[PDB]
């Protein structure tokens, strides 16, 4: 019985492999078949490439040592190789052409979701090209998904030479029959088998992965749309900036790049941003995801007048100002996304770019109470339900597990009516008290909520819908303003609070606004949607915010 | 009694005064003199520019309305404005070429540093421009510098209104009589003065220095350099990240860009680099300063080979790949130091560049025992008393003020031997009970470096010095490899322990080595010498790791 899955790199995670280069490379060249491979080779086990793959010598020595085992094999085949011929700039080609082989990555992630255990074990070496980063970044992606990785240059060891085997066993704490190894060299297949280790020659991957069902018993091939990749929160980076005296602000980071702070709704965390996090960090960006006040591990005061919009975005902006940030991209949701309108508008010179899901931008009526203005508006009974300090916290605080199983479904799900909400008494009085788990969510991820929520409650979560007068008086002095900096404002069909039809005057004020619309999706948008989220954040950074 | 001094901004704090360019504009292009002028100022209370200046428009808003004041102007002078005249192109170049008056901001620091209340009060408006970033980085750079900032935008009121002045005294909790008012606009100064508040109309620098140190009684024209901004620890933002089940690390981050790792030495903190981490951030660096493994917030496990560079540096390259990192630029000192150059040496792929204060790259001798190799040098003696487990932490953690007075010190302030410093039985036996307070540092610098070690002591640190044999073994795989990646090598001149002179064959290993050498400098590189430092330090950044 299997429980392990070992992977080479190149041409098994990793395509078109760097070493069919040679051969690719004297064909384009109409050089004597074999000629730069005979190169690569040379002097096999004593030979410059291994001294390379196990570590002894880094590329950059490596590679006049091979372009010196070219002019020899040149010597001896008779033709002269050209006058721009570079070693160097062939790999650098080959490196950067190599990408990750997708459904060999699905494959892997698919069987260590099963609960196996998935390692890299490669014949690699110590890149210290001036381009090394190309590679380092690729390593970084493809790593983060197995439990372990193997490299030659690490270990002093090599595919074929038993002794890697013997180690990778030892890693694996697993005997070779509990093991499966791809490989696209039949030569480094050999000792896993002679092991008793199961073995797969990859070749095509469709194949490869044909054998990889059958032997597993998992289903590889032609399964579902996986779900983008989601956060572990203690193996990720916690920051802490105190923003005044007992106001101290958490996020979660990760990546590089332009900072992109993510700014979630009612009643959420960091964590709604799960399946974003990867994604734009991968994507080149450096992520900054908020505990917004009253959530989480950032500070909770009692008092209403701490949650009014102008105090948030002062915060926000002393925390650009602590971490030594001059500009983030804000996104927001639900309350976020209602911050982020007001920090464009307050401070577009803090804010690169501000995008919003489900939350549209309402220039305020100066005309008109903000409560008159709410009482308008059926599907916003709840926010009345939320105006009286207590009562809202009781209920939410109540039974955590219910709240969040209650609250976080798709719109296909629904279990709570929201409208005739003060008069029904409560958002959980049709609601079970055992709601069942919606396909959104899994068990685990709804108790990450409930344990978040057991510091502070629902009082500064609520808070933030007490201050309707001060938020409005504030906005009014914006009522001559528009919003000129790069904007995107993406509508969810199935919100049935934040309906797609109430962002449709936003051009009015954003006169340049892009727009993103996700169908079928309700109103906890990121994981609800969450490749389609991705795939519309992306595609706007990428060509609105650097 | 003077206790609060208030700055202008544009003409006072930021030089070229954006507002001359009308003037300057009006004359390169032959206009008739103030025509640009009467167009910024048209309708003075209820002109444009007057909403600009409250917040009730954008500059983005702003600039048709101005052009079109522009026309008018035109119309009753007779002349035609060109083809090319961009009242935009105008704008983004004044606001561009105004930098920070740095002597200005220096008075500013010292009468801060007396006790005076600083702030900042400023006409500005809300910068919507695509080229914003700019003057929101000078504006952040500026700000942090001072108690308050006004922006009469931002307070929807403007100088020379009354009321902004009765605000900015609020704010100040003082008196008029308590307070200096800087201004280049002699209109905007007439109503501090209406109040009582001692003024200076601003045309030269010194002039203006010239009177505000007669007014204040404190010396501000021709004082000494002045030091480089220094952290306070709990205005930063704290970072903290697991690299295995019982192993965190914490770290100070600052600023954006390129990835800048800070490894300090022994026994220090992150706090050694208090004096870079603005320097470096202000230069354009996303600054990492650490706590390294078994120092102040970061884990302190008890185990010696918790403490070898193999482990420290594999939880170096763990803690780049939980913060989504594929590279950063290595900094180290001392123990840092030595880190430094076996990131490189061993994990090329995530060092951007390397960079080493002291401590040399020495390879490793694979014909002697480092212990032989110790011995053959007086100075290293102290290595050989921290060998005994036990001996040094009793010593080193009996009194916490006495052993960093004593250890912190510049080269002409030596209270200790350090040599035959187990024969005298430790390194604290002819040292004074009580050390005077070196001019290195405050009283208070020590108690943070005090309060730091309450926490774990001086066994995870003196751990560092008890890994001889395994660095050894694990240095010597190292030894056919060269460093080639970008390098620099600083060396302090009074450094006795680390001198100068052992990094002399470092070009034999690392060829393209680049050097800074900073005279006078003691052991305490980053405190001894600051400003060295940072400049050795962003010039090589700039010019080597982009
Ligand atoms: C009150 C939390 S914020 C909000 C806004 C719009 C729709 C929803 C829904 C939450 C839960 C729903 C359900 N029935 O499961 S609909 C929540
Ligand atoms: C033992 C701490 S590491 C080190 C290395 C080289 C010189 C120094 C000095 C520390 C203190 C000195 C003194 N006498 O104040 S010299 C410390």
């Amino acid at each position: 019985t299997l429980r392990a899955a070992v992977f080479d790199l190149d041409g098994v995670l990793a395509l078109p492999a760097v070493f069919g280069v040679l051969g690719r490379t004297e064909e384009a060249l109409a050089l004597p078949r074999g000629l730069l491979n005979d190169a690569f080779q040379k002097g096999g086990p004593e030979g410059a490439t291994t001294r390379l793959m196990k570590g002894e010598i880094t590329l950059s020595q490596w590679i006049p040592l091979m372009e010196e085992n070219c002019r020899k094999c040149s010597e001896t085949a008779k033709v002269c190789l050209p006058k721009n011929f570079s070693i160097k700039e062939i790999f650098d080609k080959a490196i950067s052409a190599r990408k990750i082989n997708r459904p060999m990555l699905q494959a892997a992630l698919m069987l260590r979701k099963k609960g196996f255990t998935t390692a890299i074990l490669t014949n690699t070496w110590l890149d210290d090209r001036a381009e090394r980063d190309g590679l380092a970044q690729l390593m970084c992606e493809l790593k983060m998904h197995f439990d372990f990785l193997i490299e030659s240059c690490q270990v002093g060891m090599v595919k074929p030479e038993p002794q890697i085997y013997k180690f990778l066993l030892d890693t694996l704490k697993a005997s070779p029959s509990e093991v499966v190894f791809l490989d696209d060299i039949g030569a480094n297949l050999k000792p896993a088998r002679d092991l008793g280790m199961v073995t797969i020659l990859v070749q095509d991957t469709d194949t490869a992965l044909k054998e990889l069902e059958k032997v597993t018993g998992i289903q590889l091939l032609n399964t579902p749309a996986p779900l983008p990749t989601s956060c572990n929160p203690s193996d990720m980076s916690h920051g802490y900036v105190t923003v005044k005296p007992r106001v101290r602000l958490h996020f979660v980071e990760l990546g590089s790049g332009p900072a992109v702070c993510l700014c979630h709704g009612f009643p959420e965390s960091w964590y709604s941003w799960r399946y974003q996090i990867p994604a734009l960090a991968q994507a080149g960006y450096r992520v900054l995801a908020m505990d917004m006040k009253g959530y989480g591990e950032s500070s909770a005061p009692p008092e209403i007048e701490e949650y009014c919009m102008e105090v948030l975005c002062k915060e926000m902006v002393t925390f650009l100002d602590k971490l030594g940030l001059s500009q983030a991209v804000f996104i927001g949701h639900d309350w976020g996304g209602m911050l982020v309108w007001y920090m464009a508008l307050f401070y577009p010179e803090r804010v690169r770019a501000v995008a919003s899901l489900n939350t549209p931008f309402i220039p305020a009526n100066p005309n008109m109470s903000p409560l008159e203005s709410i009482k308008a508006n059926p599907v916003f009974d709840y926010q009345l339900y939320f105006q009286e300090p207590g009562v809202a916290e009781a209920e939410l605080e109540q039974n955590l597990s219910r709240t969040f199983k209650s609250l976080f479904r798709a719109s296909d799900e629904s279990v709570l009516s929201m409208h005739k909400v003060c008069e029904a008494g409560g958002l959980f009085v049709n609601s079970p008290e055992e709601p069942s788990l919606s396909r959104m969510v899994t068990e685990e991820e709804i108790q990450f909520y409930v344990q978040q929520f057991k510091k502070s409650g629902f009082r500064g979560p609520l808070n933030w819908y007490r201050n309707m007068e001060r938020n409005w008086k504030w906005a009014c002095k914006s009522l001559g303003r528009k919003i000129l900096i790069p904007a995107l404002m993406v509508t969810a069909e199935k919100d049935f609070v934040l309906v797609p039809q109430m962002s449709q005057h936003m051009e009015d004020w954003i006169p340049h606004l892009k727009r993103g619309h996700i169908e079928d999706c309700g109103h906890w948008t990121q994981m609800d949607k969450p490749t389609e989220v991705n795939q519309i954040l992306i595609k706007w950074l990428d060509s609105d915010a650097r």
